[PDB]
């Protein structure tokens, strides 16, 4: 059987938040949680955080290590399909004030071969302390 | 008429492959899943395996060497078939979705190259490490 491969591309444009635990509670933001981005309108500016699993070597049999969270715009990456406040595990809705989240961006998602992940900025407050990313500047 | 036909034959893997950007870069490592995204397949049946391909191409003097691709195949199937999950072998890097079921055997096979195009990768649950990359291929 062929495979049935329906995404249009599953890379974040972002680099991921990392949880510190491998018990940590879902990601919450002091703002919007929406990454900053200004090619996008303020009507625009919503989409989700998605859970991915991580492991290590050895040592072992691999053993897990903390989450990692991407974004996604409403409408691009694995979870494409959903509507905005669609309720699914591993899944963070987000939005600026002002957004309208039935609108679609046409932003899409990250050719990796093309793009390295773009830095995360948080200018109307980030993730809370459960959630730490590396610094990749400007 | 024709006799049977038990092997892999000269078949594909579903997928376009990962390649190396370096002549020596690692093996793949896959801190995710490092599994093809495939909605014919529950969670349960999401694994198998990455496998080595030397490359070498034409040019000065004649024999040039290219970096490695590495092609994924479902548990069970392709050159590697005989493989049960985990077992060591030079040029093969096991992978699992968080949740698989590494004896679940799937049902995909492999693909016949003269009816079947090869097949975009998407990671939902990630993919290998910066030492690789391939071509977007769109749809």
């Amino acid at each position: 059987r062929p495979p049935k491969v329906g995404s249009s591309g599953n890379a974040s444009w972002f680099q991921a938040i990392k949880a510190k635990k491998l018990n940590s509670p879902q990601p919450k933001f002091e703002g919007s949680g929406v990454p900053d981005n200004e090619n996008l309108k303020t009507s625009q500016q919503h989409g989700y955080w998605r859970r991915q699993a991580r492991f290590k070597p050895g040592k072992g049999r691999r053993k897990p290590v903390p989450d990692a969270w991407y974004f996604y715009y409403t409408g691009t990456g694995p979870a494409a399909d959903l509507n905005w406040g669609d309720s699914q595990d591993g899944i963070v809705w987000v939005a600026a004030k002002g957004a309208d989240v039935k609108s679609r961006s046409n932003q899409g998602t990250r050719d990796p071969d093309k793009f390295d992940q773009y830095p995360l900025r948080f200018s109307d407050g980030g993730p809370d302390g459960n959630f730490r990313w590396d610094f990749i500047p400007l």
